[PDB]
């Protein structure tokens, strides 16, 4: 089959009628519904109920369709992408912290990949620290993370406050102020399940800081090594944890999340650059960002 | 005899029924009038004449009842009059960090005594878990810290963001970057002296807390008593210091004050007071607070009014 049939049977389907798509697509009718003919018997399908007045797609005809309209985006995409090439092929490596993945920066990540076709982009799981390094070594050209940086190398900037989030078993007494919220010295006398394991400073310093920032120190703390470690052992009756909001992504049985009402109880998200970075690549790695973020309607 | 026995008469005499003052007196029927009783047998005289309804006194009774309510009335006024003659003199109490003795913390108070010539200001030295028990039990009105508050009968109020600086000898390779200042990575293999050793959370607390926060861990650290201790023994060539910006009120021989270039090496100040406090005398501090910060050229706190 031709691109013809798809935009042909789309045009039906989306018009409701034989006649009315015709006058959109400037040709006669005659030869319009022998292209559909043409297209059903080279598929040896029905795809269009015959014979409604205002026709109708068969199980299979609105199936073919939503494919069709994908597809013939798909061409006009590529299209569009091919003009907007750059001509030296680039490579651009970034690093993420792992509890980014639950948020914005996949989707932001693959909006940045449409905006530049022909750019290689490599994708990195590191903390903090190796970001730092990574950067300065020119190993990585932008780093996602949850921890400030002091070094005048580099430049990071804050993108937004995360909020803090308790998750506990559903029946936990602290699951009735699910919607009201609760404050991190409610939490003091709990077993907290700490995360992750890997190297620190990592989420489980940032935590305890935040807790520290507030003049409390919990003394039942059990360090695991990931965060589905943390959230199936409170599923399981092992104790609560803290955890970026975006970790609501996680929905498990009986696992509850409670907000935190301290202003502060959050967990900040920062891009690391090197201090005199100008690249386009990464400007455009901004603007993506914030496009991103102007959709979900944030600031900050 | 107790008041007790003096309220159970008063109040059968009244409902001239047993069960009415029984019920007028949230109590059983029973201990009613064997308390009753009880007054009766220790007077020596009948004071109700039982078994008739409704029940009524006898002339001793009758007269026993009229001095009865008449003292009773006298006790709850002498009760009302002792809490009268009770102090009418306003006390303000509160709490504070030492490190705020050295910035603008006194020039309010001082301020603030200036508007309220006929108050007794109190003030008591004490680190921010202090002072949050000392609002919720009243001991103190307001408290003046370095540190973030969770409890939600306390809330906290961020004035200002006072600047983190580091001390040094004069002869410290950092002092070589007196003018342009230093990172806190530059810090990191320094003998850094902490203070003060008074219970924590305190000064020492957050000053890890800023290491902590730009993923930080200076090992080798000394807890020393007071601020003047650290900065002494810097002045001696012991090791560094952390400070807050105004503790540059202390000069010493040979001691350089140098500035951190990390937007967020920083020591917020706050107020605290209790979650529902609507106190004149605590908003009245607070204008203070605004107006001389406004003086000084520092940003005002948000608006109370
Ligand atoms: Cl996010
Ligand atoms: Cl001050």
């Amino acid at each position: 089959m031709e691109l013809r049939h798809l935009r042909y049977f789309v045009a039906v389907v989306e018009e409701q009628s034989f006649t009315k798509a015709a006058d959109k697509l400037c040709i006669a009718q005659p030869p319009l519904s022998r292209q559909i003919q043409n297209l059903e018997e080279e598929l040896g399908i029905q795809l269009l109920e015959r014979g409604s007045r205002p026709v109708k797609t068969t199980p299979e005809g609105h199936f073919f369709y939503q494919y069709a309209i994908k597809l013939l985006s798909n061409v006009d995409q590529m299209v569009s992408m091919t003009k907007r090439i750059a001509s030296v092929e680039k490579t651009i490596r970034i690093g993420f912290v792992g509890s980014l993945l639950f948020g914005l920066l996949p989707r932001i990540i693959h909006l940045y990949r449409q905006a530049h076709p022909n750019l290689r982009i490599e994708l990195y799981e590191m903390g903090t620290k190796a970001q730092t390094e990574a950067l300065k070594e020119g190993r990585i050209d932008a780093g996602f993370g949850r921890l400030k940086i002091s070094d005048p190398a580099i430049k990071h900037t804050l993108l937004r406050n995360e909020r803090l989030m308790v998750a506990v078993h559903a029946s936990h007494p602290l699951n009735q102020m699910k919607d009201k919220g609760v404050h991190l010295n409610d939490l003091i006398d709990e077993k907290i399940l700490l995360y992750p394991s890997s190297p620190k400073p990592n989420f489980s310093t940032h935590v305890m800081n935040i807790f520290s920032d507030h003049g409390l120190e919990p003394t039942k703390i059990n360090e695991v090594r990931e965060v589905q470690l943390a959230l199936g052992l409170v599923a399981a009756g092992e104790g609560i944890s803290l955890v970026p909001a975006s970790t609501q992504s996680i929905q498990l049985f009986n696992l509850s999340y409670v907000p935190l009402l301290d202003p502060d109880a959050i967990t900040p998200i920062y891009i690391a650059v090197r201090n005199m970075e100008e690249s386009t690549y990464i400007y455009s790695l901004y603007e993506t960002i914030r496009q991103i973020y102007a959709y979900e309607g944030f600031t900050e």
